[PDB]
């Protein structure tokens, strides 16, 4: 995240850390066995950190479950992006408290204008390189879908929308993939893609949770 705000601890209680030996994606709980991310952030050999604020320090909140099952989405192209969606099964059901908890799932889908919070632990720089150990917070507005597809004309699909400012300077960045744009107290996106970081007139892009409701019922249903 890039000219945010630090969370504070456990504040965003729903926000995962994907873990390979070391943190490489974001995520978000939808329940107490699933974890929704970007299909971009697809590995094997994944372990879910749940209830973490600093990365690198066991703090007391922490609960780390392996995922027993991926299923990325069955129409992801890794090279358009669309349909960056995954979701992650836990080995064993977390314990859902006040710092561990699931996120609700849209209804229906949000509009440009609308305000959410975006949050990781990926780059802070536009132009360097810091990796911050604590969970980093940006409040921005949903972008109408008409200023999207100006920004990034021929790759913003129906699946996608833009967030964050135009005029650059606040965005999220490497690092924060697979995380979540919580809006209203529902999940509405999935940090995706866009390019750099807080570049003016390239805003972050996100998959549009709403149109993958059905999707994910169905999928938890029978997994
Ligand atoms: N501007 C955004 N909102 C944004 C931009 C990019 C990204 C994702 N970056 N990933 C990388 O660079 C990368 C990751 C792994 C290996 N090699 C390169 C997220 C948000
Ligand atoms: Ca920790």
């Amino acid at each position: 995240i890039v000219g945010g705000y630090t969370c504070g601890a456990n504040t965003v209680p729903y926000q995962v850390s994907l873990n390979s030996g070391y943190h490489f994606c974001g995520g978000s709980l939808i329940n107490s066995q699933w974890v929704v991310s970007a299909a971009h952030c697809y590995k094997s050999g994944i372990q879910v950190r749940l209830g973490e604020d600093n990365i690198n320090v066991v703090e007391g909140n922490e609960q780390f479950i392996s995922a027993s099952k991926s299923i990325v989405h069955p129409s992801y192209n890794s090279n358009t992006l669309n349909n960056d969606i995954m979701l992650i099964k836990l080995k064993s059901a977390a314990s859902l408290n006040s710092r561990v908890a699931s996120i609700s799932l849209p209804t229906s889908c949000a509009s440009a204008g609308t305000q959410c919070l975006i949050s990781g632990w990926g780059n802070t720089k536009s132009s360097g390189t810091s990796y911050p150990d604590v969970l980093k917070c940006l409040k921005a507005p949903i972008l109408s879908d008409s200023s999207c597809k100006s920004a990034y004309p021929g790759q913003i699909t129906s699946n996608m929308f833009c967030a964050g400012y135009l005029e650059g300077g606040k965005d999220s960045c490497q690092g924060d993939s697979g995380g979540p744009v919580v809006c209203s107290g529902k999940l509405q996106g999935i940090v995706s893609w866009g390019s750099g970081c807080a570049q003016k007139n390239k805003p972050g892009v996100y998959t549009k949770v709403c149109n993958y409701v059905s999707w994910i019922k169905q999928t938890i249903a029978s997994n």
